[PDB]
């Protein structure tokens, strides 16, 4: 079940109009307060009028909108359940604009939602592009428009959240596919539920930002439920989905064929992990005891040449684990893992000890000290998150969660961890003075710039209960070593949410719950465009177009030249990220030394040491004078 984020308006002085509408299923049927009564298309009479089909509202005036209802018919008949659908929002009649939600809703008979962002209308409209089984007709039981307590308008600099993306699941893992540039989404065996799965089935969904569209596909071929895994790309461009409601099963997502193809099972059964890609294009994992049993799950590795995992028994799990109070169960899940130089893995969290991992032979581990500061021993932060914003200048930056999973209270603890060779302790400082909110559950994305976006979360941890939600998101600015807050959303973003960085710049946040006939499960998205895509007047701002590149594809300590439509001032890597209960062990950002050839044409040198420059896909950004960053330019990292 689901949402709304408001209180439902007043049905009295509704007036309704239809593009189609039956005898005894009038347009007027979708607001009278029944559940067995319905609106319905032309059928029988008049042929069948095939999809789009449009329901306007007139509220007479004006009302504070931030979502609607949709309830579907309730006589047991599957005929006119709406699927593609946007809603769109007006003042005057006839000037509806951009959507202010999109998507497509899942195939049953339970009430459906579009919460979006407050704004001020008089009209309403919800356009039913297709119907859930491809059929000709819609129908509508029960139509709702809700409403916010007030409307505060948006601060002009501090970016904007909008639209939503109404999606048939909830988000609880997602991936962006590289060679198409579409947001890769799963859920469990169900939309809404994982409790009770016989296993082998995953749902999921896809949206892409150049459409709109949004595509469901029923993956059964893996024979791997996939909540709840350890994600990484490897250095083959294929995404290793490992373990989580079936423990000991790996998947494999390769882009560029849009196919789940069976990767070899895992050599010890695990649910919660962390996996990191290597220098080597390889997949390290350890820890992960929510399936496959509870006791001490160290390291393995994944070869993609070879398609093995190895057991690497000396890389020990025992000094990562946090201090947390439900023990084993929690202690060794969502390391804060990155790959790193001659195929060692960082671990900066979330315990207090932070270490380095090492693969070579039977694995091992040595202490890389506590996270800690002037301020004192940083405490174990469990969901808390880490992305590496400068990795040449191995900078990690880490903030918030709790020292236990569920029932503690967040922190607002921030660290600047700057690494340096593996088998050394890494230098850690304060950042700022750390996050404006508490918050666990969080998500982040590090943006073209350096700056490190942070959305969502609580202020205590509870797992599917949106309880004391933090609205207001905050970016870190390297530069100036100060967070910044941005402009407020309406959605809850809690436990099971996501975060990732589009191709086009803007931030993709959604999920949170799955829990099935929970009132917290969050079957959408919101996309957040950040303050360098406007110009000074509020307006989207011009941006810089890469016209040529010399190549797609490069090796580590190769050159790219690129040319480019205007002036630019700076460059950026970005890896392509992949996210699930607040880890991101993909992104990463390389910022990217130019060589100036004239003529707008510049030159880079992609890093010599592919621990720094991890091997797969890699997002490409210029930015101009204003700060203004080009659309990302897809490349592919070798060795
Ligand atoms: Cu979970
Ligand atoms: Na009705």
């Amino acid at each position: 079940a689901s949402a709304p984020i408001g209180s439902a308006i007043s049905r009295n002085n509704w007036a309704v109009t239809c593009d189609s509408a039956q005898s005894g299923n009038e347009c007027n049927k979708a607001i009278d307060g029944n559940k067995d009564t319905f609106w319905h298309t032309f059928y029988g009479a008049n042929g069948d009028p095939k999809p789009p089909h449009t329901y306007t509202i007139d509220m007479k005036t004006t009302q504070n909108v931030n979502g609607l209802s949709m309830l579907p018919r309730q006589d047991g008949n599957q005929n006119g359940w709406i699927g593609r659908h946007e809603v769109y929002l007006s003042s005057d009649g006839t000037n509806w604009g951009s959507p202010v939600a999109s998507g497509s809703w899942f195939a049953d008979s339970t009430t459906k939602y579009s919460n979006f962002e407050t704004r001020p209308a008089r009209y309403v409209r919800l356009v039913a592009i297709t119907e859930a089984n491809g059929q000709p007709w819609t129908s509508i039981a029960e139509i709702n428009v809700f409403q916010a307590s007030s409307y505060t308008a948006p601060q002009p600099g501090l970016g904007r959240w909008g639209p939503t993306i109404d999606l048939p699941i909830v988000p609880a893992a997602a991936a962006i596919e590289p060679t198409s540039g579409r947001v890769l989404m799963w859920s469990s065996y169900r939309n809404d539920a994982f409790g009770g799965s016989p296993g082998g089935i995953t749902l999921t969904s896809s949206w892409d930002p150049s459409t709109g569209i949004v595509s469901d596909r029923t993956v059964t071929v893996t024979k791997h439920d996939m909540f709840c895994p350890g994600i990484s790309m490897d250095g083959n461009g294929q995404i290793v989905v490992t373990g989580g409601n079936d423990a000991k099963k790996t998947s494999l997502y390769d882009s560029s064929s849009d196919s789940w193809i069976p990767g070899p099972d895992m050599q010890v059964a695990r649910g919660y992990q962390s996996s990191a890609t290597m220098s080597d294009g390889r997949v390290f994992t350890i820890g992960g005891s929510w399936s496959g049993g509870v006791f001490e799950k160290n390291g393995e590795v994944y070869s993609p040449s070879s398609k093995t995992w190895t057991s690497l028994p000396n890389a020990k799990v025992n000094p990562m684990l946090t201090a947390d109070k439900q023990g084993l169960y929690r202690s060794d899940n969502h390391a804060w893992l990155f790959g790193w130089k001659k195929g060692s893995v960082f671990q900066a969290g979330p315990s207090t000890a932070m270490n380095w991992y090492y693969t070579s032979g039977s694995g091992d581990v040595k202490s890389a000290g506590k996270r800690q500061s002037n301020r004192g021993v940083a405490p174990d932060a469990m969901s808390g998150n880490a992305v590496m914003y400068d990795a040449v200048k191995g900078k990690i930056l880490t903030f918030g969660g709790s020292p236990d999973y569920q029932d503690s209270d967040a922190t607002t603890n921030a660290h600047i961890i700057t690494l340096g060779e593996p088998g050394t302790s890494p230098n850690t400082v304060f950042a700022s003075n750390g996050l404006y909110f508490a918050r666990t559950f969080h998500t982040s994305v590090v943006l073209p710039d350096g700056s490190t976006f942070i959305t969502g979360g609580q202020r205590r941890g509870i797992p599917f209960e949106d309880s004391t939600p933090v609205f207001t998101p905050e970016i870190y600015v390297p530069e100036q070593d100060t967070f910044y807050k941005q402009n407020p959303n309406s959605i809850v973003r809690v436990y099971h949410s996501i975060s990732l960085l589009l191709p086009d710049g803007r931030v993709f946040n959604g999920g949170g719950g799955l829990c099935g006939d929970c009132t917290t499960n969050h079957f959408d998205a919101q996309i957040f465009t950040p303050n360098y895509l406007y110009n000074s007047n509020g307006n989207l701002a011009t941006r810089p177009k890469i016209t040529r590149t010399s190549t797609q594809s490069v090796k580590v300590g190769g050159r790219i030249t690129i040319s480019t439509d205007s002036s630019i001032s700076k460059a950026s890597l970005i890896r392509y990220g992949t996210a699930t209960h607040t880890v991101n062990t993909d992104q990463r950002r390389i910022p990217l030394t130019l060589t100036n050839n004239g003529g707008n044409s510049y030159s880079f040198q992609v890093p010599s040491d592919s621990g720094v420059a991890l091997p797969g896909y890699w997002m490409l950004f210029v930015m101009n004078s204003a700060g203004v960053p080009s659309v990302a330019s897809t490349i592919r990292v070798t060795q």
